């Protein structure tokens, strides 16, 4: 099946698009990164970055993860980000999402050889 590396360049690698324009940008984004197709994704965070710096990222600031493991790490710098939260009024199939552009430093869980982002998890 997909491989986990894949699978997080599915769920959060926008790097053809320096940052968000439009309101619209997580409702169009999150559709055809197949995010809503059996329910919403509630909460999802695209990076505009190319896949070399995101993945440098595994070789920076080692923190623990909110699960408790410490397979996570920090960018040391900021990079352009837009997160995704389905709003209160969002229901399948018609998912609704507040954009929100910004420059923060990530968190990604990073696994396997080559040593590679597998999951997404903050932004600080």
């Amino acid at each position: 099946k997909e491989t986990a590396a894949a699978k997080f360049e599915r769920q959060h690698m926008d790097s053809s698009t320096s940052a968000a324009s439009s309101s619209n940008y997580c409702n169009q984004m999150m559709k055809s990164r197949n995010l809503t197709k059996d329910r919403c994704k509630p909460v999802n965070t695209f990076v505009h970055e190319s896949l070399a710096d995101v993945q440098a990222v595994c070789s920076q600031k080692n923190v623990a993860c909110k699960n408790g493991q410490t397979k996570c790490y920090q960018s040391y710098s900021t990079m352009s980000i837009t997160a995704c939260r389905e709003t209160g009024s969002s229901k399948y199939p018609n998912c609704a999402y507040k954009t929100t552009q910004a420059n923060k430093h990530i968190i990604v869980a990073c696994e396997g050889n080559p040593y590679v982002p597998v999951h997404f998890d903050a932004s600080v």
